[PDB]
């Protein structure tokens, strides 16, 4: 999103003259010049490279009117021109222009921007300068005075047998510019070529949540039909894995018209090179597998696709949770399937036919009541039985309870289940991403122990206090806690940058900006200059705020509560709304003293601002020393003394003086 | 707790000229005039809206005792009155007024307040000014020349038919006055209406923990009844149930009784919000608990009152440590009852009538010794047993460690047995809110392997070095863990106000300040400018303080213990309680320097200001330098050279004379 004029313009964009025009009024620039304009073919910045797209002060010749009104009076007409405007170039000399201006209007709706495409040529009409008329230096030196346009796409002599192409590409070249160049200050979108689709748009997650749902069904059902040998004629089934097939094969496809992701920037959006990305990464292994039971356990491949794009959708919320329960299953059904081949193989009775005493089949056999029988050897445990059997020993091993009414007799087995036992012990120790969130749940309960021995040691270290200032100190630390819940707010403000630092810190106020009628006529420069520096204080009841204990520095405004303002033990202040007290600064620069023992009455929130952090802005911001020292209404300066009569004390003094 | 002006005057208070009336001696004020007052009625702050309620400079007019002495007298008289001073308002007219007042006391018992409720009426009877008398300018557009008393709560012509109505509330409205605004400066109950009950009540909190136990009960006793069938015809079983229900229902019918919290701030007790408050968060839940098997299992969800309110007794003390087992019981209550439910189901022979000998309840009945007859199906093990039996096997499960001897043989219970190993995963994990505390333990031990590890190393890294210093090192670590163990005094007072780490400075001392003979004069405001300053160091015996190797930069005093000041090898200077060291700055602004190698005797307490913070504070006070600079008993200075005679020399040097 901007204003698009070298995100993409350092790559395909070709030689010109790229003017900005943003709305002007003043003399009227051509700024940058492009592809070919470093220091061989005009001035520097600050000059008519930088400013004055007029032709002029590129002169160095003769006011010639065929030099002088040719393009500069239609620059800002924009119609269609071949004219030859004189422009000074390296080769010394009265230059003479061919273009093919290409028009457009503007994105903010009041004819701002234009194309503005140029193709300075010199050589290939006329050069008619004579500083040197050693024979050939400006007849045959022709194809040596410039480096420029010629420089740029044809090189060699302007006619060469090719005067065609060579004044087909320098008199009208719109056909090569136009939409080759990025288009207007129309915010941009993000990078997106035709027929390629955003790996954040709203189809990809979709797809990638489906092809993850396909993943653990493949890996759920394929093993188990590996061992169980079920037979394979059926309906439903039969056809569901071609679909899931075809799936995965048209998600090979269409990761070809992916975003892919870009070193450290954004998108990278490149029809070509996203092809070679996933080809050299990952295209061996997906096809692979998704092309006998070594085609069909083979299969178990597919989750790279898991695997790799692992990262999206990690912390979607609580996802570890579920993922660490879900690879759980899986191995716990991996080692299932395992173990019910090895218990098949067992039985068969290794050749001949003698039902071997001892394999685990025989005894859950035995066990649940159905045994074998000869008719060859057929009838025994239902199919869901031997499943189930074999899912209850594999959870039994893997969560290390162990019960022992299944559990290995032969000599294969014994093999077998002690590399079972070292994987479910290294797989047990894994599990405890899920003692994270237990370690959430017990941290905040040490968090509360840590807190009640903070209270208690402090006590007992005060060598005892009276117990108001512990029930103060008390209060004042839970209700601390109860607006600042754990996260604060100077960590916050102190990982941004100072210019949102600054919008934090102005839009954090808000109360006396936007709701006293003082803060009106500033838009962004003082208030931003300003509202970095007030600090919200959160008052508390019986509080001595600027009482006789201390030196006025700093301003203060109430916005939450009210404030009471003692004048040796008696009283006229007590503030309301949008209410200053506080000593003035703008005009005094004078300064006040501890006359007061103002006190708190509410749960009050204060704005303070230092002393030295107020004079600067003002003095900088004079001009705003007359919006903000005529606007403050002042409620009670702590700078006057006020001004106050009892009506129980001259009553009662007059009184004391008719009988004295 | 405030002097209750402000915090809920904002909401129902109506037109006034509220004053503070607070003892006053010299002028007499009014302050703020409420709600229809802003800029349209009268003055500004420092002026006759903060001061002079006298009536005056609201003046304008001209000089009738009709208008000087009317309200102007009766002041601070407050007995009733009707009458019509005048105080210029918008309409630029001799104001004429009508009021009501209503008399108040104090709290301080010294007649000080009162309520002081103005009306401040132009229109209603006679305006009579001439500054225009274009017709309809004072004569019919007596209901256009003022926007203020009108404009509360009777917009209309005074007249208008209704003179009733507009001359019965601007000439008496005590009726809607009086106890409708915030009495006086006694200390307000914390917004309490009558028959509404604390959330911090000592009622409230054994109501929760009553509706605690009775919801643990409830959570223990369904599921066995729902479970094992028990027969329902009793007697004690049978009323306690009605009964705790009833007291379920008095907890409903109480919730719409109690204050609801407030958004961050305090307590809300409005007896509108608290009951659409409740009725929307959780009114349905227990509506559905309080009302066949499903009635009877729906009773469950009473557990609602325990997750709602489970913040305000997590940290009583050590009471996670109970939660966490608490649950462990309840979910192996109810896993057992469901495994006995199962294993009651799978035995009845699933029709028909021929005992499955493969349920653990035929296998339990057989290890026992009690066998399953029929006579149809009845005998067995008793009630007792079954239900001690599923807990047996349930809490096998559960704790991970498994026997055998019970386990499950069929195909159902194998289904179950895998759910219920998982979530036993889970829950183990989850276990370790205990192993926090023992995190607690644990960590203590790393501590002090950490600190033998520190000196170790620290000891090996210093190349050696005699071993006295490493002595010292070793009892000074030790001495400053046991009087310092684990919290410190700067980070406790990092998080603190400026005003209250002050208090928390001037109360740590305490020791000089109320203890020597020169802090009595100064109440808060002298101190507390230097009790923050003063840092308590912990001497040690045999340390140089400020010996002849630094410059004295510092004040000292002793509390606790003594000092010793050598002079070149010889002594006049152990000091005593409340003694003085160190050069006086306050008539001199002159320098000392290293003329002592003083040591350290007992281990001693010193309290030791930086030069810098005490010159400025008596500069400040300077009617301070005349009790803390005459008051202050020189014990030594090191400044002047003491002198003090040897009685070992003088007899030897005399003796040494004679011989030569």
């Amino acid at each position: 999103p901007q204003n698009t004029f070298l995100e993409n313009i350092v790559r395909r964009s070709s030689e010109s003259s790229f003017l900005l025009g943003n709305a002007q009024i003043v003399d009227w620039p051509v700024v940058y010049s492009n592809d070919g304009f470093c220091k061989l073919s005009g001035y520097h910045r600050a000059d008519v490279m930088q400013k004055s797209s007029t032709c002029s002060f590129m002169y160095g010749e003769l006011t010639d009117k065929k030099t002088i009104e040719k393009v500069r009076q239609t620059f800002d007409n924009y119609e269609s021109n071949c004219f030859e405007v004189l422009l000074y170039k390296k080769n010394r000399t009265p230059v003479w222009f061919y273009m093919q201006i290409a028009p457009i209007r503007n994105e903010h709706e009041k004819v701002v921007l234009f194309l503005c495409t140029f193709k300075d040529i010199t050589l290939f009409k006329q050069p008619i300068e004579d500083d040197s008329t050693k024979g050939w230096t400006k007849f045959a030196r022709l194809t040596r005075a410039l480096t420029n346009s010629r420089s740029v796409l044809q090189q060699l002599t302007p006619m060469n047998k090719t005067e065609v192409v060579h004044k087909h590409s320098r008199l009208a070249e719109v056909l090569q510019l136009g939409s080759d160049i990025l288009p207007q200050y129309k915010q941009e979108a993000p990078k997106t070529p035709p027929h390629i689709i955003l790996h954040y748009c709203a189809f990809k997650t979709t797809w990638d949540w489906v092809i993850l749902i396909l993943t653990f069904y493949t890996a759920i059902m394929v093993p188990y039909n590996v061992s169980f040998k079920t037979k394979q004629n059926n309906i439903a089934w039969l056809v569901l894995d071609s679909v899931v097939d075809v799936i995965f094969l048209v998600d090979i496809v269409l990761n070809f018209h992916t975003t892919f992701v870009g070193p450290g920037g954004e998108v990278i959006s490149d029809p070509k090179l996203i092809r070679m990305n996933y080809l050299k990464t990952w295209f061996v292994i997906d096809l692979l597998s998704c092309l006998f039971s070594s085609l069909k356990v083979v299969r178990l491949l597919r989750l790279g696709r898991v695997a790799r794009k692992l990262d999206h959708y990690l912390e979607y919320g609580a996802a570890v949770l579920v993922l660490l329960v879900c690879v759980f299953g899986l191995v716990a059904h991996w080692l299932a399937c395992i173990w019910y081949s090895i218990g098949d193989y067992e039985v068969i009775d290794e050749v001949t036919n003698t039902i071997q005493i001892d394999s685990w089949l025989y005894q859950l056999a035995l066990s649940i009541g159905t045994p074998y029988r000869y008719n060859i050897w057929e009838g025994g445990p239902s199919k869901d039985s031997l499943y189930v059997s074999s899912l209850y020993f594999t959870m039994t091993s893997l969560t290390t309870i162990g019960f022992g009414n299944i559990a290995p007799t032969t000599d294969v087995e014994k093999m077998f289940s002690v590399a079972m036992m070292m994987v479910g012990s290294l797989l047990y120790a894994t599990i405890f991403g899920n003692v994270t969130t237990i370690f959430q749940q017990m941290y905040a309960n040490t968090n509360r122990y840590h807190e009640m021995l903070n209270n208690v040691r402090d006590f007992l270290k005060l060598y005892q206090v009276p117990k108001g200032l512990s029930e103060r100190v008390m209060d004042y630390i839970v209700s601390t806690w109860s607006m600042s819940k754990g996260i604060d707010t100077e960590k916050v403000l102190s990982i941004c940058p100072k210019d949102m630092r600054a919008d934090i810190c102005v839009h954090l106020n808000r109360k006396v900006f936007n709701e006293h009628p003082a803060f009106r006529l500033a838009s962004d420069g003082c208030l931003r200059a300003l509202a970095v520096e007030f600090q919200t204080i959160h008052c508390a009841p019986g509080d001595l705020i600027y009482h006789a204990g201390e030196s006025v520095d700093a301003l203060c405004f109430v916005v939450s509560g009210s404030l009471e303002v003692i004048q040796d033990d008696e009283v006229v202040a007590i503030l309301g709304k949008g209410d200053v007290f506080g000593d003035i600064f703008w005009k005094e620069t004078t300064l006040a003293h501890a006359c007061a023992n103002v006190r708190a009455l509410t749960y009050c929130d204060l704005h303070i601002i230092k002393r030295e952090a107020l004079l600067k802005v003002l003095d900088f911001y004079t001009a705003f020393a007359n919006s903000f020292s005529r606007n403050l209404t002042l409620t009670c300066n702590l700078r006057k003394r006020i001004i106050f009569r009892k009506i129980s004390d001259v009553k009662k003094e007059e009184e004391e003086r008719l009988r004295q």
